[PDB]
């Protein structure tokens, strides 16, 4: 999608832990935090640190019983955040891409978490010709103006 | 300052916890986590993640010793970071500011955590006159041009 409010967030398991990824979904830059298991409250948590520092206006996802919990509604409903009722998805390859790097770096580091983020620097910072933390910015620094 | 890559970090207590505190210098911007203590590990921690999202060159703080551990150090030689040498500082209100804030929404959560996120929201879309969540994303928009 070219809607620059628009995020996909998923979870995926890794070493018996939880990693939850957020993707912008017009520019491929993700954030990423590890949790210890999905929960509705990790997952409204969260949202709530994204809504804080991007203009998130909508959010989707792979697993639709992730967004039930009355915590996650909770956070959407004070934040503002909608669910996405379009995208009928680059997204996942954009996630295995980033297990993929997490892979290529995870004997460097002790602890999972420490991977991840290593991973989410190096994904976001890897020029394509700019790079996914660039792309963010621009187009939301744009958006501002238009 | 008007350099784009300087943030300041700093930790305040409250309720018997820790909240890092990072401020974008040149807009006001703020992202901030719960931590249980002060500890090397997680200012080092927060930075990988902090990095990942923003183009960081240099970090400063109100107590050097902050930035003494073999973690830290890490983290800064790794995402290519340097202490900044400059700064002889709004950043003193703008921590006030926030702790502020948090009181004032502060018996609307559960969690300490929570109000925190919520007054990072608050401090990030307020209007000036752009918010810090605009001014962030427009100075670092910009620098990418220039
Ligand atoms: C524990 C809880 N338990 C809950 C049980 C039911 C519904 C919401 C929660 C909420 C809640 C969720 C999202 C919010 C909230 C806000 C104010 C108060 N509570 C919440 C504004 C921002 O978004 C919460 C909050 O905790 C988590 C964010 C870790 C889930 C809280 O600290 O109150
Ligand atoms: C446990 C530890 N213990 C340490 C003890 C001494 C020095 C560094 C650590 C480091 C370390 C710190 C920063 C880094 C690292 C990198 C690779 C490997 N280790 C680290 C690249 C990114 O930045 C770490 C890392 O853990 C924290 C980030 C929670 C501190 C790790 O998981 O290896």
């Amino acid at each position: 999608d070219c809607s620059p409010g628009i995020w996909q967030l998923d979870c995926t398991h890794l070493e018996g832990k939880v990693i939850l990824v957020a993707v912008h979904v017009a520019s491929g830059y993700i954030e990423a935090e590890v949790i210890p298991a999905e929960t509705g409250q990790e997952t409204a948590y969260f949202l709530l640190k994204l809504a804080g520092r991007w203009p998130v206006k909508t959010v989707h996802t792979d697993n639709g019983s992730n967004f039930t919990s009355t915590t996650v509604k909770a956070a959407c409903w004070w934040a503002g955040i909608k669910q996405e009722f379009g995208i009928p998805g680059v997204i996942e390859s954009m996630n295995k891409e980033l297990k993929k790097i997490i892979g290529q770096v995870r004997d460097q580091a002790e602890h999972l978490k420490t991977a991840v983020q290593m991973a989410v620097f190096i994904h976001n910072k890897k020029r394509k010709g700019y790079s996914a933390g660039e792309r963010i910015v621009d187009i939301i620094a744009t958006d501002i103006q238009t």
